[PDB]
């Protein structure tokens, strides 16, 4: 080649990888073909070879991991300490050069350092002298006070943020006048934490126009940086009274905070990291990438919690301190939950916010009462049923303390009638959640049969590759077996579906815009934090249309939707819940756009309200066709004769999933009753090439298609009806038949029994259950009404209207979205203001009232007014049992978002279990949370207020007196919660206000705190408070002291020197440096822990070290000694170091 040269064996082969000679030891690499540079160990020991080949004398050789031998005339290696170009380097016995390595050689005390050069480790290394921190201006600066009065502040505490009021404002930089009340100016004006922030906040505002047009570092010194910054102090000055403000000033100091930065490199850095989320690294496993626990810690005395409390992870298998497992032989008992979920995690061992809790069940399900005294029809506006939300993130003594409202409040356990007119249902994934419930819960809430739904899109909504059989679904691991469900009372009572507002929606979108743009989204769970409306609604383009196409060409959405529809409405024992977004867009107005199921999925529901009672039975014959039936009202089997009710009673179901379905001389069979004998069926539902035909009356059918039951009531089909087919809505087959003759009188539905039941369930799977219908109201994407948008975009009005439809459709229960209104902070898919669904609230009890000045400020489903009149719209319609529509409130009780103020809390940094990340500076740490609820809200006038009511109530005594799970306790109704504060929260998400938010000075190591005059907090910095003041280190004939930028003592802490070396002072105020009487391996604060501290006071890093002896340690990035433990090197060497701490020699 040309500047290559390489070279092939006597034979086909490359001989990349090794020596070889020539005429002189070239080595070949692996990869390349090309003759490298290499340090061959064949022969002698320790040969070097350049790339020209021959051996390299008396010259620097490198190897291929990257380790630098070097050489004398004669080709050997050297070892020791060497002088090369007037400069030392340590070679070690292997000849290796070395960096970051420190000893005793030939009498001298060298420190190798990174770049293997010898330093003398006598001579100090940082600026010998001390700079006064008193100025002209100091005077003049110095605070008012120096009390709460004179600072903004976070409990006392001190940010980054924190404005004050100086003794004298230079006004329009020309005039020191004495400072009024509103003189307050940022503290970073005039001090700063360190001289390298000082350096970064002078560089920034000067490039405002307000600063220097020259360039400044922590290097820079000390006088110059004061200096500039009260010519950046006129200029702000000049700028205000020019403006008549100061926000500007405000907005460019929180900006300077959070500003950017070239580094050497060339990327974009955070110019203050302790400052931003950059500082508060830990473990990811968490929905916002990181997470606090808040723990006591005596520095915050308000912000701590009583002993046992903060519960985490009491979740229904773990309510008791442990797992437990209540399920059985086929099915799981696994848990998945977790404490800490999304945004502020509100702590529900708490029995104060146990009762908190208790009292906005209260008020919702009073709301209407509550909201519009003066209106006579207040009562008809109430909510009647809730929805418990993120179950297996919260504790799960609230299952049992909202049980024991509504027995209290609505006498549930008496029987059927009572329990099924108020119909709640839990959020609970985990498997084990459905026998959990059953045992330790009765039956207070549905559980969700997900066992059906993963079947329902397993089997159904997959693509042909990905799809189970249909056989799957008379398998075992199936909640409640339905292949001859012949009985009432015997299933866990439950409600199945198919698609939620979350489930299968929302990541189905999340994938679409992360294989859009992978470059800034590479997860779906990271596209659930996308925040921009253009990527939705591109996202949504492709959704949508992917929904009108074929099944074969669905390549992100749902196949089969009706047939699978069709099974879950036709099923026995279980409450079915339809989703909105599979009737209308789960995007746009609300109930603006049809979905291509639409049809098939309405006629299924007033279908249901007719046929569809009694017995149930599943098949699969050997061409894998389901046929499920239902015998109509009074039969439960294919041999039982029935009622007068069975014979114009009773469903039909055949499914296929197979789009090639070839029956060939095969016949399906549809064996209804032998109730159903001799008796003409017509069709509700067929599949055509062209989609999927409903008729909705005998009338519509054409006589052709009629066909009549043999003489034990069976249904044949042939090839000619039953091929495979492949359209938008059935990959396969979809059938459904109803007997005829049905009269407009007929319903299917029944009445709930009037009594009392054995056991300890309050519902129980029969009849009149299977009877109810739920349905999910909303979707997270429904756009969402701009701000002056007409009064009928509003979905709770377009509910109202619409009331008649959900009552044809055989709604019992309708599942109205969270209605508290939304924080638009982006934080988290809910919150962002494009689908401010409702689920990311600060303040609980706001469900759309008037603004202050009284203009409608609506949710994003309506005002108040409008949320009352959704409830009596639904009230009015009536079922078939008399009864009204039930309207559901989503109960969340997991979380907060988006709190108003700061308060000082102690954090550990954690996962979303809890477990400690174990970062060492976030180890009990003060936060500036922002945690804290304005206390001028619709919490701070409701919270609580019925709790004291309540207790009087003689059917509320068994709430009160009931001894809760996982507290031990009882509830704690005696404290009213008004506003929210720090103690009441088990933890929190990472908000990125950075670790050293919180203002402290690093000599004492304690925080400022500006309303306390305590020793465990330091006084503001000298300057502030015009005291002399001096800081740098000082030398003196006893030992080295050093002074703080704030003017304080260093007493037992590190103390790190520009950005360089790490040095230690211990009680007496006195640096550390190792003496020769006192060798450099040292303990130093009665820790177990040693350091290494060289005579310059220098504590190393990173780096190795020696004994006197010649043993060798090495001492981690915090500086602490190693033990026990394998250290990989730079070069890919690597050295065990005993539990001694001394390294195991090599020699080889
Ligand atoms: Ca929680």
């Amino acid at each position: 080649d040309n500047n290559k040269t390489q070279y092939f064996g006597p034979d086909g082969a490359q001989v990349k990888g090794a020596f070889q000679q020539v005429n002189k030891n070239i080595y070949f690499d692996a990869q390349t073909g090309y003759a490298r540079q290499n340090v061959g160990f064949l022969d002698g020991t320790a040969k070097g070879f350049d790339e020209q080949g021959n051996q390299i004398k008396s010259g620097i050789a490198t190897d291929l991991s990257g380790n630098v031998y070097y050489f004398d005339a004669s080709g050997k290696m050297l070892t020791g300490v060497q002088n090369i170009d007037g400069k030392k380097y340590y070679f070690d016995e292997q000849g290796h050069r070395r960096r970051n390595y420190a000893g005793v050689f030939n009498n001298e005390f060298i420190y190798f350092g990174l770049d293997g050069v010898g330093q003398s480790a006598i001579e100090y290394q940082f600026e010998k002298g001390l700079t006064s921190q008193n100025s002209v201006a100091t005077s003049h600066n110095a605070a008012k006070s120096y009390d709460t009065k004179s600072f903004t502040n976070v409990d006392g505490f001190l940010t980054a943020n924190s404005w004050y009021r100086p003794t004298d404002i230079l006004r329009n930089g020309t005039k020191w006048e004495p400072s009024t009340e509103t003189d307050f100016r940022p503290l970073l004006m005039t001090w700063w934490p360190d001289k390298e922030v000082q350096a970064n906040y002078l560089n920034y505002m000067s490039a405002l126009g307000l600063g220097d047009q020259k360039i400044y570092t922590g290097a820079s010194s000390q006088l110059d940086l004061n200096n500039a910054a009260l010519i950046v102090q006129e200029a702000i000055e000049k700028k205000i009274s020019l403006e008549k403000s100061t926000k500007w000033l405000d907005d460019s100091i929180k900006s300077f905070i959070k500003s950017k930065r070239k580094d050497i490199q060339g990327n974009l850095v955070d110019t203050n990291p302790g400052w931003t989320i950059d500082s508060e690294t830990g473990s990811t496993n968490h929905l916002q990438n990181g997470a606090f626990i808040f723990t006591n810690s005596p520095l915050v005395p308000e912000a701590n919690a009583a002993e046992g409390n903060r519960l985490i992870n009491r979740t229904p298998s773990q309510q008791t301190g442990n797992h437990i497992s209540y399920a059985s032989q086929p099915y799981s008992g696994d848990d998945w939950g977790y404490e800490l979920l999304l945004g502020n995690d509100v702590d529900n061992s708490n029995p104060i916010v146990q009762a908190e809790q208790l009292n906005w069940i209260h008020y919702l399900m009073n709301f209407g009462t509550i909201t519009a005294p003066q209106d006579p029809d207040a009562h008809l506006a109430n909510f009647d049923s809730i929805r418990i939300d993120a179950v297996d993130n919260v504790d799960a003594d609230l299952l049992q303390i909202a049980g024991d409202y509504f027995k209290a409040a609505y006498q549930v356990g008496e029987n059927d009638k009572n329990a099924n007119q108020h119909i709640h249902i839990l959020e609970d994934w985990s498997p084990n959640d459905v026998w959990y419930n059953q045992q330790v819960n009765g039956n207070s809430q549905l559980t969700m049969d997900a066992t059906m739904q993963n079947q329902l899109l397993a089997s159904l909504t997959r693509p042909i590759t990905s799809r189970d059989s249909m056989k799957s679904f008379t398998k075992d691991a199936l909640l409640v077996h339905r292949t001859a469900d012949n009985s009432y009372n015997q299933a866990v009572p439950n409600y199945s579906f198919i698609r939620a507002h979350d489930s299968e929606v929302q990541t189905i979108i999340a994938k679409i815009i992360s294989d859009k743009h992978p470059d800034l989204y590479p997860t779906v769970d990271k596209a659930l934090l996308a925040k921009d409306s253009a990527l939705y609604d591109e996202a949504f383009t492709e959704y949508n249309a992917d929904m009108q196409k074929i099944s074969s060409q669905k390549q992100y959405t749902h196949n089969n939707m009706p047939s699978a529809y069709a099974i879950l409405l036709t099923n026995k024992d279980t409450v079915p819940r339809v989703y909105y977004g599979d009737l209308f867009t789960d995007n746009g107005e609300y109930m603006a756009n049809k979905t291509p199921y639409y049809d098939a999925i309405t006629s299924l529901l007033t279908a249901r309200t007719k046929f569809v009672s009694g017995g149930q039975s599943l098949s699969v014959d050997k061409n894998d066709v389901l046929t499920s039936v239902r015998y109509g009202k009074g039969a439960l089997s294919a041999t039982d004769n029935g009622s007068s009710d069975t014979r114009n009673q009773g469903i039909g179901v055949i499914v296929s999933n197979n789009p090639n379905l070839d029956l060939n001389n095969d016949k399906v069979t549809l064996s209804m009753g032998i109730s159903h004998a001799h008796q003409a069926y017509r069709p509700l539902l067929l599949t055509n090439s062209q989609g999927i035909v409903a008729y909705a009356t005998d009338s519509e059918v054409p006589q052709n298609l009629y066909k009549t039951t043999n003489d034990k009531g069976e249904l044949t089909f042939d090839a000619s009806e039953i091929k495979g087919y492949d359209t938008v809505q059935t990959s396969g087959y979809l059938a459904v038949w109803v007997p005829v003759g049905a009269s407009d009188e007929q319903d299917a539905r029944t009445i709930a029994s009037t009594e009392k039941n054995n056991g300890n369930s309050v519902y129980h799977s029969n009849a009149a259950l299977d009877s109810q219908l739920i349905y999910e109201g909303f979707s997270n994407f429904q756009t969402v009404p701009s701000k002056n948008a007409s009064a009928d975009e509003y979905a709770n009005v377009i509910i109202a209207k619409h009331a008649a439809d959900f009552n044809k459709w055989g709604v019992t229960s309708f599942q109205m979205a969270p209605q508290y209104r939304s924080s638009t902070d982006g934080s988290f898919l809910d919150a962002v203001d494009t689908v401010q669904n409702g689920y990311a609230f600060t303040d609980r009890y706001d469900l759309g009232f008037n603004a202050a000045d009284g203009s409608k400020n609506p949710t994003k489903y309506g005002t108040d007014e409008d949320l009352r009149n959704a409830i009596k719209s639904l009230h009015a319609q009536k079922t078939y049992d008399g009864s009204s529509i039930q309207v559901m409130a989503d109960f969340v009780p997991d979380q907060l978002y988006n709190m108003p103020l700061e308060q000082a809390v102690s954090v550990i940094r954690t996962d979303k279990y809890g477990v400690n990340s174990e970062n060492p500076d976030i180890q009990n740490i003060i936060y500036a949370a922002n945690i804290k609820s304005s206390g001028t809200d619709y919490q701070s006038i409701y919270g609580g207020k019925y709790l004291a009511e309540l207790q009087k109530n003689p059917l509320f005594k068994s709430l009160f007196d009931r001894i809760q799970i996982s507290t031990k306790k009882t509830i704690d109704p005696n404290t009213r919660i008004t506003q929210w504060s720090a103690k009441y929260f088990n933890g929190s998400n990472i908000q990125g206000k950075g670790i050293n938010y919180v203002l402290k000075d690093w000599a004492s190591n304690k925080y400022f705190n500006v309303s306390s005059n305590d020793d465990m907090y330091s006084r503001l910095p000298k300057q502030l408070m015009n005291q002399e003041s001096n800081t740098g280190f000082i030398v003196d004939d006893i030992g080295v002291k050093y002074y703080s930028i704030s003017g304080y003592q260093a007493k037992n802490t590190f103390v790190e020197d520009g950005n360089g070396e790490w040095y230690y002072f211990d009680n007496d105020g006195y640096m550390v440096k190792s003496t020769e009487e006192s060798g450099p391996l040292r303990t130093v604060n009665a820790s177990s822990k040693k350091y290494y501290i060289l005579p310059n006071g220098v504590e190393i890093r990173n780096s190795f070290g020696q004994d006197i002896q010649g043993n060798t340690y090495y001492f981690d990035a915090r500086g602490e000694m190693v033990t026990s433990q394998y250290i990989s090197d730079d070069t890919q060497n690597i050295y065990y170091f005993n539990n001694d701490g001394t390294m195991a020699k090599k020699g080889g």
